[PDB]
């Protein structure tokens, strides 16, 4: 029965209800006027036929290598083509924050209340006839079949781009401070109050678990020398909560700092790398500041930490993730002389779009094995047994699936894929239509324009039959993929925007942090300003091996 | 033995500390270079001969009633002038936030526990020899001595400003909802974890709270009937936790809001205005919205009610205090193209400078009577005695007592006075002199440039032995005042940066949440955009008595 149901406002009015069978669209500043936003302002005219599309873009970011190479080296235009993405991709994110599970509108509530994943658009009014406002049918088609139909995994599909199982892993510890559902609020809520990049997945949550985890001395993280390898210390000598099957033995039972890391070693052996680099800053902070004592070596350490991940997260993860000729730079100052609020609110369709289960192959192969999905989770002893060295070897050679493209979900995680669908829904979320509209994309007009083929999308078609009541999260994997990449324009277009946010919006990155003290002196600021994955795995394992997020 | 315990660091730079005896100035950005940042750019000096002085531009601003009067109808120039106060005073500011109590440094607890206050300067390194760092004496002189000496009002000085006691109670109560010491953890520390005007006085600092305090009809706020005027109910009826002398008979123990609100009737005047206005304007809204609920009715009046009490605190409430002629305009786009963080942490310097003791007179004279303190306090029976109009009128009718110029703090709340002296030494602050630098001021040479007169400078004097070691607290009251206002230079020029931050970085300031829709339409907008202390009263106030921030 709400007026707005039929998602009326365009160019990102908002609709307002005046009546109980009428409403209005606030067309403040969307550059558009008329009942609906749409009829643009003259100027608007003129930025729209001059801006390429998402593709067009792409192709010359993913083309012309050469020119690239020359722009790559030409300083200036480096940062002016970083700053523009930059500040670009940000101009797509709500910040300060409005909308959550339970306010399609702004709200104190919404705004205040940090156990909320915000939200890039609305949910759907709860009385509205149709599941994705008025169009569609009563019911959408069900997940099981959505999920068998153009979800699941027949043959392995690897990804063309190249990931391996260094850069699958990365995403999941990476995501994993911030992703962080509270299933016992339900999804919506989450537990990472500090909303970003943190580093809350090594230090722990609260001051009481990063207490419990710490040593006290230099500044370092607790640990344990098993073999001669440096690995987290105990469940039972630290006393921190981790979440583990009650079959473990204990002395397996690693602490580390996000409760969920022990389930699988994929995590536990990037959690321990971190453990290392922190303990390592420590020292290289102590060797400058005979000085300091316990905390400030402490704090210190987290701060270049978290400079350190901001730094290989744009430069090596998203650079890698990309295709993009053009280098990547994590430079804060480009951003000193722009409007940009350095704060960030993760939103949840930022969580389900991240859902890159898909990346998972059928069997973990860690050089002279190929464990199962069974052997892997929760298995530690086989971290101990072969141990990092060879871990990273083993991972930097092995090429997960594709994302973007159908059917690549390993069977293993169906329950979890279903769980996006069901979860997406409950959230009473948007159509995949909506969702591209709200960031600048044209709408499909088929599900073949969708899919760019034709069994998924007449699987689609008899299930959904509307391509405006197609669901984000299935047709973010069942997606025609760009060339030889990853994902398709919706993907890198919805968490392009979210991530950069998350990313640049972190206060060690505002005018007032961004300073040599702030981490200790010119000394730890290099730490950051020249972080890569391969310096952080060759300092911190055995023998410097070789690394990247690509498969050779 | 912190070699950064001489402050040596200048013109906003920071000290690290480099060897144990060995410091650094991290002089990044500051417009200055050289070991302290004492060196300016040379752009620097260009700036500074060209800036006026605090006075000069309080003169100009302060004189000139005839210009001003032309220029304050001409919109261009009204929003080119407000747009610079609010850009200049803001950047006084770091934000995000740096330093607190425990935290003379960055750090990631510092930025991210919002239990704390932040700092503008960071507290003194623990291991310093004299309490103010370097300078000075083993201890400061007795908090005591101070207070009697230079502090405690002999004769009711009243303020030649005009400030009444409408003024007095509103920026008790206003101030009330972000200053909220936690004195269980200690000075420092704050309840008010919403950092600003999210108006939880009237509302609640809890989902539980606030939903005890809460109707669920219209959006309406809970209430009672007496007399035939309209008040909080009771704690008994709502459950909600209030702070009340064990002797109040229960029907008087009204709820409110914020917990020690019944402690002063001039507070429950005002918290019952205020409950009286959400209450209309859901009356209000319910009328442009039959559709809507409860809930949208409370949250969305709840954004109208902090809207305009952005509206009064600017044109009303500090239009008074700055005693410009330049009509002060609360209008977010001023802040549209301009870089401004939409967030705000209120620091401890803020708080004890807002302790505006020397307010209250010696007996609150409520039309026909002249109460004590021991009569007034908790004494809400006095408030159903007369009853809000008349007590508008009494208090509109009735000078307070000037802040600056010394002596002037009633030996009633001489116990109060006294712990800001305590506190401010315990939380290990720094001297006028360095705050005074810290925002731009140039440092006393001597007690009585600072006094402007000799009596308590000599004993100031006597006492503190050096300017550079006189306490902040003690010399915002103990300071010339200008001309015929109630403080001085120090108390505007820190203040001010502050107060218009948390005023301005408040989401609803926020481009996409200042818009039509936010409120409800373009009726809540208006009464954003219409609100005075006048409206505020006549509305909500039995005979519309007239009121006034000043004494006739
Ligand atoms: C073998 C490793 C993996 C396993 C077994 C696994 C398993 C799961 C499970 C059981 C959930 C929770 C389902 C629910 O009840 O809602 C989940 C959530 C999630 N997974 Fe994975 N996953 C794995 C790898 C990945 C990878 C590589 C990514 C890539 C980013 C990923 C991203 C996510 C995200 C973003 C969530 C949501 C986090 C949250 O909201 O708490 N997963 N995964
Ligand atoms: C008759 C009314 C008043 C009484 C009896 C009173 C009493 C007090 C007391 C007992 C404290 C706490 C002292 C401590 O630190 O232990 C305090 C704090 C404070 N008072 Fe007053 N006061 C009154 C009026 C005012 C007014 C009119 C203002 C003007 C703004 C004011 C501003 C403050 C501020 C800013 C604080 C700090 C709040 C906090 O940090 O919790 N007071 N007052
Ligand atoms: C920098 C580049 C861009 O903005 O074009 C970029 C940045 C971020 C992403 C990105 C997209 C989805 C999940 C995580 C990261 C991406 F795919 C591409
Ligand atoms: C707007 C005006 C200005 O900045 O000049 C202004 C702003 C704030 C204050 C102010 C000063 C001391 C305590 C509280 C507020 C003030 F006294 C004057
Ligand atoms: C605006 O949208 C409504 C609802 O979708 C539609 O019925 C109406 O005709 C549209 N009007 C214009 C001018 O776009
Ligand atoms: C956040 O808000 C929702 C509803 O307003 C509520 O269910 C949840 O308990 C809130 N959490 C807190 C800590 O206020
Ligand atoms: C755990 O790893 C060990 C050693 O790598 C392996 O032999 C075993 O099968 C795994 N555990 C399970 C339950 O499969
Ligand atoms: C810098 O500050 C220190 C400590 O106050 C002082 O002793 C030193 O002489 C100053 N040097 C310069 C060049 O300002
Ligand atoms: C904030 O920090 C201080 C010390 O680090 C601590 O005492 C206080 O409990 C902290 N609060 C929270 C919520 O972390
Ligand atoms: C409170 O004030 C009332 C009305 O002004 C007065 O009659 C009464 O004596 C006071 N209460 C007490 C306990 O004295």
């Amino acid at each position: 029965a709400n007026p707005c149901c039929s998602n009326p406002c365009q160019n990102r009015g908002e609709c307002m209800s005046t009546g109980f069978d009428q409403y209005k669209c606030d067309c403040t500043r969307t550059g558009f006027y008329g009942e609906n936003c749409t009829t643009p302002e003259f100027l608007t005219r003129i930025k729209l036929l001059l801006k390429p599309t998402p593709n067009t873009v792409h192709y010359i970011l993913t083309h012309f290598k050469g020119v690239w190479n020359i722009v790559n080296n030409i300083p200036f235009l480096r940062s002016l083509i970083m700053k523009y993405v930059l500040t670009s991709r940000s101009y797509l994110i709500d910040s300060p924050p409005t909308y959550n599970v339970h306010y399609g509108y702004k709200s104190w509530e919404a705004f205040s209340n940090l156990s909320y994943y915000t939200r890039a658009l609305p949910p759907v009014a709860d009385d509205c006839p149709t599941p994705m406002g008025v169009k569609g049918n009563k019911e959408l088609p069900d997940s099981k079949e959505v999920l068998e139909k153009v979800l699941l995994r027949r043959e392995f599909i690897p990804d063309p781009q190249g990931s391996n199982m260094m850069f699958a892993f990365f995403a999941q510890h990476f995501t994993h401070q911030f992703f962080k559902t509270d299933h016992k609020r339900g999804p919506g809520f989450t537990r990472g109050l500090g909303h970003g990049v943190d580093l809350n997945h090594i230090y722990g949550e609260t001051l009481d678990r990063q207490h419990k985890l710490r040593l006290f001395k230099d500044g370092k993280l607790k640990y344990q020398v098993i073999g001669g390898e440096v690995y987290p210390p105990t469940v039972k000598d630290t006393q921190v909560e981790m979440i583990y099957p009650p079959h473990i033995p204990e002395n397996l039972q690693f602490a580390v700092g996000q409760e969920v890391f022990g389930l699988v070693p994929g995590l536990m052996m990037y959690a321990t790398i971190w453990l290392r680099e922190h303990q390592r800053v420590c020292d290289i902070l102590k060797q400058e500041h005979p000085e300091w004592g316990d905390e400030q070596l402490f704090q210190t350490s987290k701060l270049i930490l978290i400079g350190e991940t901001i730094k290989i997260v744009i430069e090596d993860y998203v650079q890698h993730l990309s295709g993009y000729h053009f280098k990547l730079k994590f430079d804060p100052e480009l951003l000193f002389n722009q409007q940009f609020q350095y704060q960030n609110r993760i939103a949840s369709e930022f969580n389900t779009l991240y859902h890159w289960h898909p990346l998972l192959p059928d069997t973990f192969n860690i050089e002279d094995q190929e464990y199962s999905f069974k052997q892997f989770l929760y298995n530690n002893s086989i971290l101990l047994e072969h141990g990092l060295t060879q871990f990273v070897e083993s991972f930097t050679r092995q090429i997960a699936g594709r994302v973007a493209g159908g059917r690549n979900v390993p069977i293993a995680v169906q329950a979890v894929a279903k769980a996006s669908i069901d979860q997406s829904r409950e959230m009473k979320y948007q159509s995949l239509n909506e969702y591209r509209k709200r960031f600048s994309l044209k709408p499909y007009t088929s599900f073949e324009e969708l899919t760019g083929e034709k069994e998924m999308a007449a699987e689609l078609k008899a299930l959904y039959s509307d391509i405006d009541v197609m669901e984000l999260y299935p047709a973010l994997l069942v997606e025609k993929p760009r060339p030889d990449a990853i994902f398709g324009e919706t993907m890198v277009e919805l968490g392009a925007p979210f991530s950069l946010k998350g990313l640049m919006g972190n206060p060690i990155c505002s005018p007032q942090y961004w300073k040599p003290s702030t981490f200790g002196g010119e000394v730890g600021f290099k730490i950051i300003n020249t972080a890569s994955i391969q310096s952080l795995i060759c300092n911190n394992v055995k023998g410097c091996p070789f690394t990247s997020f690509n498969v050779q």
